[PDB]
């Protein structure tokens, strides 16, 4: 399968027209206040400069993948562990965010994968309510550098082949993400690739993280895709909703 | 293990000493008004009399065994199909429901056993996030007799030994139930029993359901558990919330 063309994901993984996918459209008027989601909590996600961690060019994003100790709760004892992390991405002058608000697409989406701690292996966890749990948030443009996504993004011009990767040093995960982690939308939902697996957990910040206009292009730029050819424009179309109500933590 | 006496709960099964345990005490007051919840939708619980539903005496409770085809959805893309239901009750003029309001205890409480559509069965559903759910509602004493119970509550006599079974005709399993939907309590919890797992859905409705007085008598005098001693005052103690937050589906 290829990001903008055939073959029809449906086709490749019928899962794809499932009832509850994502990404969604996020109407925050329409979203409903939950007292009861209270504020993220993120531990371990301060890494050192050593061990170096593995970045890959997979053709459909850049993927980071992440060591064990990285431990994210929902909730009581609704607990997490973070996997690894990519990113979504438009083209010179257009925008590429999975998730769009009241039809506005950001330029740029961060996602951060993570495994339910009652859950072993990935495997066990696709297609089971909870058994996977994303943070997204957006990035916009700014009028600074963003020196927390600089790490990586001085690294793309050296894993620009489909395929091809690279260690990285240990940097500090939670400094890619948003200030305020008491403020974020929630729904079920589905990878937002095939498998296109329902049951993942989509928390998605209210607030942005920005980067410059010199790294936006840097992202969308440098990479190359399937073929003689671009790695741009890696999201999909929103999806409805069809009867989910998108939760907000915040009134 | 048993309801007064040895084994503890905890050197039976570690997850009894998890700090999200079920039943609780429901405060209106601190539950979190949630208009995400929307009213609860089952199908297929108006069985016919064939086949017929096993009826056990399994010296804890009375539980009945329904079959295929009950489907239950907490909401759009959280699905459930019905295992099976039984009861929690106390003695003369002692009150014997599992969760208490304010305080308040009730004088009996029915469990409606789900397990998630994403689980083929129990052992993989066990301490994992939503994998199985309970609807609960209160059985108060009522003016008028209740005879949906009256189905159940004129076999007791059968099964009165500890241990013992009888088949009963099918029924609406859902009129042993109140009629509002739309009006619960939910949280998160476990079971109240070993080996109590977490990650249980536990919907409680407001509404109650109405018994007559001498239905009451009928189900906590009839029964007969452990030793030479009548099976009473079957629910567990109150336990802490520790800190999770019960939603509400109405304001
Ligand atoms: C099979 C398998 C697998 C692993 N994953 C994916 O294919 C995929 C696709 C999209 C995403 S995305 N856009 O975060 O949902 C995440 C994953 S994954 O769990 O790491
Ligand atoms: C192992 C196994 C099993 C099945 N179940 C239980 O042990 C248990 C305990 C308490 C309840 S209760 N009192 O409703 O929570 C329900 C079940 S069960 O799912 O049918
Ligand atoms: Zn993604
Ligand atoms: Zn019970």
């Amino acid at each position: 399968w290829r990001y903008g063309g055939d073959p029809p994901w449906p086709r490749v993984s019928p899962a794809c027209a499932g009832r509850f996918q994502s990404p969604v459209d996020i109407r925050p008027q329409l979203a409903a206040f939950s007292p009861a989601l209270r504020p993220l909590e993120l531990l371990g996600f301060q890494l050192p400069p050593l061990p170096e961690l593995r970045l890959r060019n997979n053709g459909h994003s850049v993927q980071l993948t992440l060591p064990p100790g990285l431990e994210m709760a929902l909730g009581p004892g609704r607990e997490y562990r973070a996997l690894q992390l990519h990113l979504h991405w438009g083209a010179a002058g257009r925008p590429g965010s999975e998730h769009t608000v009241e039809g506005h697409r950001f330029p740029a989406e961060i996602h951060v994968v993570h495994l339910s701690t009652a859950f072993a292996r990935v495997d066990e966890a696709l297609g089971r309510p909870g058994g996977l749990a994303v943070l997204a948030a957006f990035l916009e443009e700014g009028p600074e550098e963003n020196s927390a996504y600089e790490q990586l993004l001085s690294r793309l011009e050296e894993i620009a082949e489909e395929g091809s990767e690279t260690q990285v040093p240990g940097l500090d995960i939670s400094a890619l993400l948003p200030s305020d982690f008491s403020r974020y939308f929630q729904y079920e939902g589905s990878l937002t690739t095939p498998p296109c697996a329902q049951g993942v957990i989509w928390t998605v910040f209210q607030q942005t993280v920005m980067l410059s206009a010199k790294q936006l292009h840097t992202l969308s730029d440098t990479l190359w895709g399937p073929g003689d050819s671009r790695l741009q424009l890696n999201f999909r179309a929103t999806q409805p909703l069809n009867g989910r109500v998108i939760e907000a933590s915040f009134p």
